[PDB]
């Protein structure tokens, strides 16, 4: 059962979830995606949309990560083209101080020294948005057009035991 | 005709070249490498070893780039394992504000927004060192042991028309 990653012309995400970082023990997510679209947002996350945020998307058909926090600020593309209309397995893992991206079972990117332990300075509420950003696309380090005409399935996001809230699922469209 | 990327126990590079950045028109390099060694430095470059430097190497058999300048500071791993004893084609290209890494004809990494135009503030003399760093390994963002027991061939470095000096080639060892 797959859901569309874009619902109409607007750039708003199709789903938002909120997590308690003080309770999280699983810092990875996994999903399958299929698209003919070379550009868009797969997911966005933040503890503060001004000061601590990240984005996984596609640009020129390839994975792109942008992130901005006090440890690191970067815009990186990596991995194979995903816009070939086949299902691809994606996993994003925060391990130690590093973020790992795996595509179809292969590690394609490791961003080192981009994260740290949870400090009382870090706001302990993390949002995850699917298919869109929680700020205007112009606040990205490198703007793109967020709409991603693709399908998502088999998706697991961080640690369900730490989830505080999730948007209503009746706004979702089956593929 | 290939040359060894490590000459003895010391960590010093096997070759150094110097370029005039005011004259450079080709900002890419290409080479083939073969190694069973999972860790080490392939090349290092700088305009200032304190303030503006970069490194391409291997860690856990995979390409790693570290760079440190006023625009960007990062430590990133990407691409396939290269420590399988086969020759691999590598190309590193500075294009616009981005650095591209290609391995065996495939783009595996694009670091965006890491470079800018040549400004009078930027020291216009760039050094490139092969097989070692031009500072102690402890000054890396993430230390590694620089020695890379591998072989290098078919190597072209930046723009030979901008080259000011190059170390003596009789210190090189054939593979
Ligand atoms: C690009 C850049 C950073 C991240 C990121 N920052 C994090 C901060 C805290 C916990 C997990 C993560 C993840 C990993 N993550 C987030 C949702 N699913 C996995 C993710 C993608
Ligand atoms: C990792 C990070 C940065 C770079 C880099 N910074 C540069 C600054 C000015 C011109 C070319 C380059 C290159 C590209 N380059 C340098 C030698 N051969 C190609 C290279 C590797
Ligand atoms: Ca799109
Ligand atoms: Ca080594």
């Amino acid at each position: 059962p797959a859901v569309h990653l874009s619902n109409g012309p607007g750039q708003e995400p199709i789903a938002v979830m909120t997590f308690d970082l003080t309770k999280i023990t699983k810092t990875s997510s996994s999903f399958e995606v299929r698209t003919w679209d070379p550009e868009g947002v797969i997911f966005y996350g933040d503890t503060n949309p001004k000061d601590d945020w990240f984005m996984l998307g596609l640009r020129d058909g390839r994975p792109e990560i942008q992130l901005h926090n006090h440890w690191a600020q970067l815009t990186v593309g990596a991995g194979p083209r995903l816009d070939d209309g086949r299902w691809h397995q994606v996993e994003v893992k925060m391990e130690g101080d590093s973020v790992l991206l795996e595509v179809d079972g292969e590690e394609v990117l490791r961003l080192r020294q981009v994260s740290g332990p949870l400090t009382s300075k870090r706001h302990p509420i993390m949002r995850i948005a699917l298919g869109g950003l929680l700020f205007p696309a112009s606040n990205l380090r490198l703007p793109l057009v967020p709409a991603l005409d693709g399908c998502l399935r088999r998706d697991s996001w961080l640690d369900k035991q730490a989830k505080i809230s999730a948007s209503a699922p009746t706004s979702l469209r089956s593929c």
